C-alpha cells in the first residue's frame, strides 16, 4: 500500500562511477569493464564550447591528458575513441565491480533513475522521464556531467542516458551509451530551444490506475469514450495522442482494476475538463505522467 | 539547476539487506557487524500477532529458528535477544560490506531515504518524512518489513527507521533501530488510528527557497509578518508551529535569496489563504513538505 516515486537501487551504478578530468574540465565517468565513457565536451575550454571542432580539438590529446580516478586510485590510460558525443577510454583495469549490463536508446516517455555525481562521487538518486521533447527535468549542477540514466531488470543495468547539457530553460539534455544526444541539441554552448513538453498519456492512465489500487477512486466517473474522442481531447490539452499500444500495455492495469482502457480514459478527459476542484490523487494535485505502465505494475507487485 | 525529490544513494546500505525467516515468516534484516537486526513480530503467526506476548513466544524459538541469509549462502546464528521491539542475531561473520554507521532516532519533519526490500533483495529507493503524527506514507507490501530508513554524512549511514507495519490507512508505522515506536504504535494485528497529519511549516519554507534559487518566484508578496501573526495562521491550516530553531536553520537560504525568513513566512501565508490559483512551484501544484533545510542546502551545492 502506498504509491510513491521510486528509482531503482543505485549501488550497481555507484560501482561504476569516476572522475575524468582532460586539461582543468572534471566531470563524470561510467567505468564498465576496461572502457570509461564520457561526455567529448571534457576536451572543451568553454572557450572552445562556443563552436568547438571535436575531431580537431581531439588531435591535440594523448592517452595521458585524460586523467581517470576510482576511489582515489588512477586508472591508467591505454586508448581513446570518440563514438558521436562520447569519449571511449580503454584503462588497463576492468571494473571488478562490473555489473551485467545493455546500453539501450529509450523513447520519449520512458522512466528511469539518474545517479547523479560530482567528481566521480554519488550526491543523489531519483526517477525521471524522457520527455517527449527529449529533455529530463532532472537535478544537475556543475561537474554533474557524465552522471547517468539507467532501469535495472533483475541483475542486469540498462545504461539509457548520459548527462551532457543545462539548456538555459534549466531543463537538462544529453545522449545514450553510444554518444546520440535525445532530440536535436549539439554539445555546444549554443542557446538552444526545447519543443512543447506534452503529457506522457500512457503514464498518466496508468498512475490513475495506480491511484485505484491504492484505494483513491474519487475521479472514477460514469463515462467512457473511443480512442479518436479521446486523443481530440489529449490534442487539445497538450497531451500525447494513445495509440493501441498503449491501451495493450494497460491491459493488466485494466485486467486488475476491472476498468476498461477507454473508461479510464473517459475518467481522464473529465480531469482535463473539470481539473482537480482542489482534490489530491496519490498525494498529487496535478496528474504525474513519471510512472510508465510498467512502473506501476513493478511497485505494485513488488518486484526486486 | 532543478529541484527533485532525491533519496541518498542505496549502495552501502543494500549491502546490509538480508532474509530473516523464523516458521513460515520471511521478511528482511540489515546485518551491520556480526548482528542482524528485524522486526520482532517475525516470530508470530499472524495468529500470535493479534495480541502476542513476545518474551513468552520468544521462550520456544532457538538461534537456529532464525534462518538468515545474505546472498543466498546462510549465516550462522551463535545468538539472539530483544531489544524494544526488534530481534538482534548474533551471527558468526561479521558482514564484509558494513559500511560506517549509527542509530539515530529522528524527530517529526526530519526525511530519510528507505531501500524498499522484498527477500533481502532491494526493489526501490524513495525518500520520506517522519510525518508528525510519527507514521510515514512510504511503499510497502506483504514482505517489506525489516527495510530501513537512513541518511548519509559522507561515507556514515546513519539508520533512523525499520519497517513494521501497516495502519489500516495504508499509512506505516515503525522504530528506530533501537526498536522503539516512532509515535505510540504497538506491533500487535490491532486497529490503530494516526493522529492529524499537520504539514512540515519549516520544511515549506525550505522549498519556498529552493524555488526562488531555481527561478520559480511569482508566490514571493509585498508582505511580511511576525513569528505570532504567522503560527496563528499555520494553526488555522494544520501547519506545525514554526520556532526559532526553525528561523535560525532557514539563516543560509535566507542568506542566499536575500529574503527574511518572515517575509517568506509572510508569503506562504497568503498561499495558504489564497491557494496557487491552478499555478504550480517546483512543478507541484501543492506545497512540499519532504524537503528539510538541510536537504536543500545539500542538493542546491551538490554535497556528495
Ligand atoms: O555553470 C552553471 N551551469 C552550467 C553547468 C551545468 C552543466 C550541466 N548541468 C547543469 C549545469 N551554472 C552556474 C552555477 C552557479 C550560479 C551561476 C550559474
Ligand atoms: O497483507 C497485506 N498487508 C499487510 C502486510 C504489510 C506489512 C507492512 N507493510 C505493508 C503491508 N495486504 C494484502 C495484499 C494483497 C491484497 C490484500 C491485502
Amino acid at each position: 500500500s502506498g504509491f510513491r516515486k521510486m528509482a531503482f537501487p543505485s549501488g550497481k551504478v555507484e560501482g561504476c562511477m569516476v572522475q575524468v578530468t582532460c586539461g582543468t574540465t572534471t566531470l563524470n565517468g561510467l567505468w564498465l569493464d576496461d572502457v570509461v565513457y564520457c561526455p567529448r565536451h571534457v576536451i572543451c575550454t568553454s572557450e572552445d564550447m562556443l563552436n568547438p571542432n571535436y575531431e580537431d580539438l581531439l588531435i591535440r590529446k594523448s592517452n595521458h591528458n585524460f586523467l581517470v580516478q576510482a576511489g582515489n586510485v588512477q586508472l591508467r590510460v591505454i586508448g581513446h575513441s570518440m563514438q558521436n558525443c562520447v569519449l571511449k577510454l580503454k584503462v588497463d583495469t576492468a571494473n571488478p565491480k562490473t555489473p551485467k549490463y545493455k546500453f539501450v536508446r529509450i523513447q520519449p516517455g520512458q522512466t528511469f533513475s539518474v545517479l547523479a555525481c560530482y567528481n566521480g562521487s554519488p550526491s543523489g538518486v531519483y526517477q525521471c522521464a524522457m520527455r517527449p521533447n527529449f529533455t529530463i527535468k532532472g537535478s544537475f549542477l556543475n561537474g554533474s556531467c557524465g552522471s547517468v540514466g539507467f532501469n535495472i531488470d533483475y541483475d542486469c543495468v540498462s545504461f539509457c542516458y548520459m548527462h551532457h547539457m543545462e539548456l538555459p530553460t534549466g531543463v537538462h539534455a544529453g545522449t545514450d551509451l553510444e554518444g546520440n544526444f535525445y532530440g536535436p541539441f549539439v554539445d555546444r554552448q549554443t542557446a538552444q530551444a526545447a519543443g512543447t513538453d506534452t503529457t506522457i498519456t500512457v503514464n498518466v492512465l496508468a498512475w490513475l490506475y495506480a491511484a485505484v489500487i491504492n484505494g483513491d477512486r474519487w475521479f472514477l466517473n460514469r463515462f467512457t469514450t473511443t480512442l479518436n474522442d479521446f486523443n481530440l481531447v489529449a490534442m487539445k490539452y497538450n497531451y500525447e495522442p494513445l495509440t493501441q499500444d498503449h491501451v495493450d500495455i494497460l491491459g493488466p492495469l485494466s485486467a486488475q482494476t476491472g476498468i476498461a482502457v477507454l473508461d479510464m480514459c473517459a475518467s481522464l478527459k473529465e480531469l482535463l475538463q473539470n481539473g482537480m476542484n482542489g482534490r489530491t490523487i496519490l498525494g498529487s494535485a496535478l496528474l504525474e505522467d513519471e510512472f510508465t505502465p510498467f512502473d506501476v505494475v513493478r511497485q505494485c507487485s513488488g518486484v526486486t
